[PDB]
Parts: C-alpha cells; structure tokens; sequence
C-alpha cells in the first residue's frame, strides 16, 4: 500500500592538485 | 504511511589548483 | 493519501584558478 | 496539501561562474 | 499500511600527494 | 503490522599500500 | 523472395485515459 | 513485392490520435 | 545466401487505469 | 537446407487498481 | 546444409498481491 | 550435418515471497 | 617543451563511400 | 624528448565489394 | 611529473565481397 | 622522475566472403 | 624516478566464410 | 623501489566447422 524508500550514496574523495582528468559520466532518471 | 520515492547522490572531490578539463557528461531521463 | 516522488544527485568538486574551465552536457528526456 | 514530482541537479564545480566563460549544452525532450 | 526501508551508504577514499584519475560512470536509477 | 528495516554502511580508506584516486563504475538501483 | 532481417518490437499497453502524464520518444540516426 | 531488411516498431496504446495531454516525438537522422 | 535472423519482443500491460505516468524512452539504431 | 536463428521475448504485465508508472527504456539496434 | 531452430522465452507478471512498479530495461542487440 | 533444436522457455510471476509487480532489467541477444 | 594532446583515428578500410548517396554524419558539442 | 597522451585508433579493414551503401557516424562531445 | 600515456587499439578483420551494410558509429572525444 | 604507461591492443580476425553485418561501435574519449 | 607499465594483447581468430557478426562493441577511455 | 616490468600476450585460435562468432563487447580502461 505505503510504502517510503530512499537511496542514500555518498562518494567522498581527497585528491588536491588536478585528478588525471576530471569527468562525471552519469546516466540519471530512467524512473521519475 | 506515505508514499515517498527519492533518491539522495553526494558525490565529493578535493582537486584545488584547477583540473586537467572537468567536464560533466550526464543524461536525466524524462520521465515524471 | 499522498504520493510524492523525487530525485536528488548533488556533485561537488573544487578546483579553483582555471579559466573557462567548464564543459558540461546535460541532457533531459521527454518530461522530467 | 500539493503532491511534487521533479528532479534537482547540482552541478557544482569549481569552475568560473562570471559571464559566458563555459561551454554548457542542455537538451529538453518536447516539454519540461 | 506502514513501511520504510533506507540505508546509509558511505565511501571516504584519500589519495593525495598525486593526481590519479577522478571519474564518476554510474547509472542511478530503475524504478521511483 | 509494522516493517521496517536499515543498516548503517561506511567504507575508510587511508593510508593505504598505493593510491586510487577516485574511480566509480557501478549500477546503483534497479528496484526501490 | 527470401525473407530478410527484420525488426520486430510490439508495445502493446491499454492506457485508455491518455492525459497530461503520456509520452513517446523515439531516437534514431542512421538508416531504416 | 521484395523482402528487405527494415526496422518495425508498433508503439499501441489505447488512446490513439494524441491529443491535449500526451507528447509524441519522432526523431531520425540519415535515410527512411 | 539468404536468411532470416533478427530480433522480436512483445511488451504487453493489461487494462490499468492509466498511470502516473507512463513513457516510452526509445532508440532505435539506424542500421540494417 | 536454410540457417534461421531469432529472438522471441514475450513481457506480459498486469498493474490495475491504481497507477503506479509504467515505463519502456529499450535500446533496439547496433546491428541489422 | 546446416539448420538450428530459434530460442523462445515468454514471461507473464500479473498484479500479485497489490501492485508494484511496471517497468522494463532491456537491451536489444548485439549482433544482427 | 546435424539438425539442432533448442529449448523453449516460460516463467508465470504471481503470489511469490514478496510482490515484484513487474521489473525487467537485462541484456537479451549477444550474438546473432 | 610543450604538451601535446589530439585525437587520432585512422579509419582505413577498402569500402570507402561518398557516392551518388551514401550518408557521413560529422557532428560536434561547442568547441574543440 | 618531450611527448605527452594523445588518442590512436587504428581501423584497418579489408571490405571490397562495398558500395553505393555506406554508413558513417561520428560525433565528439567534449573540447579536445 | 610529466605523464606520457597513449591509447593505442589496432582492429584488424577481412570482410571482403561488400559487407551487409558496413556501419562506423562512434563517440570520439573526452576532453584531454 | 619519469612515468610512462601504456596499452596496445591488437584484435585480428578472419572473416572472407562479406561478412553478415560488419560494423564498428566505439567509444573513444573519456578524458585522457 | 623511472617507472614502466604497459602490457601488450594479441589477439587472432580464423574465421573465414563470414563471421557470425563482425561486430566491435567497445568502450575505451574512461580516464588516463 | 618497485619497478613493473610488461608482458607479452599473444592469442591464435582456430574454429571451422562452425563459425567462430566474432564479436567484441569489451571495455578497456577505468585507470591509467
């Protein structure tokens, strides 16, 4: 019937000083 | 009880001094 | 009853000091 | 009392934010 | 009736004194 | 008549044998 | 005549009450 | 009267015509 | 020298009552 | 004789009684 | 003078117990 | 030469452990 | 000296086809 | 000497026979 | 701290006799 | 003070008399 | 000081009489 | 006071009789 579910992601990174090529490629929706 | 969808993405990066070339490459899907 | 979906995706990345930086493709279907 | 649907997107990166200085592509499928 | 279902998922990754590649591909989505 | 279930996850990586950077390639979602 | 290949996708949905929330969006490039 | 190779999408839904509410998009780029 | 090889897949959904929503995001590659 | 090979996917679903989102996300081509 | 007969796969979902999100990702390709 | 047949395949999906109501997400074809 | 970065692709194949009407599509973002 | 990272895809394709049907595309995302 | 890293993918294939329907599709860019 | 790294990879293969459908899918780029 | 990492992959197949499928489905790039 | 030195593979495989079924979905990178 109710139901309340949430997706919880946290991606934390030190890496100062330029990274090999900085790039989000992300593919984001699919479901509203 | 209610019906509650959502989704929660942190992504964090440390990389001061400016990156090689960041660039954002993402598709939200259209869907409602 | 209520019924409430959503999506949330924050991306944060530092690196300061370059100049015209930013190239970003964002691409959305139909209808969010 | 109103139900909400929609996505939130925050592209933060360290990247000027002044004037035109960024190459930025956004596409929407027919309507919003 | 009554239903919630969350989990917490954290990545904390230090990698400094180098530069060394920062890219996000991940598909964030399937279902509300 | 009541169900509800979560767990706390977290991931530390420091001082580890050899750098990484940040590189995600994953399928996150699929169901709720 | 010898039968070739060809395409065969059916997406049959009785969706009778077609309002605000219907949408269709088809992308190609290339040849048909 | 030949056989070729062709794409074949029958996209039905019950509620045919489009009308004020549902968003149809047909997009093609080469030869049809 | 000539046979019939190609792809088939029915997507049927019965008699709702229309949904929140309902979308179809597809691409059809444009070869043969 | 004749060297036939072909796919067959037959997806019914039945969802009545109250909306809930119904969404193709097909990708159909690449190859003839 | 070779000859193989195709694959057949049929799947049925109905409503089960009380209704659930209708959506299908699929992948149609490959070769030919 | 040896003629080869192969097999047929059918799944019903209803009153399992835990409504599905109805989420395909592969990856159908490969070769041919 | 100076860094150097460019792209690279060598396309030869004996089926070249610019011809009463083959179809090249060269398409580009913002700037290069 | 001084020599720095650049792309380098070598196609070679032996494909005689091909002709008044040919099918390029080719799009760059990304200011290189 | 100079690095000097080249992508290098030799495709090497014979397909002589005109080929179905010879198809380049490809993305080639990523910002350096 | 010197880093070099590299790939090379080779794919040679056999395929005389026109293939059955010779196309080529890449994705090149992803920040170098 | 001096460092070295590469690896070289060959790789060759008979396959005359046409092959199933002359297909390369390949990503490459990501970050480097 | 590591050092990593390459290999050298080579791969040659043979498969008349029945077609060898060449096909290419790979990805090649992820880091440097």
């Amino acid at each position: 019937g109710y139901e309340v579910h949430h997706q919880k992601l946290v991606f934390f990174a030190e890496d100062v000083g330029s990274n090999k090529g900085a790039i989000i490629g992300l593919m984001v929706g699919g479901v509203v």
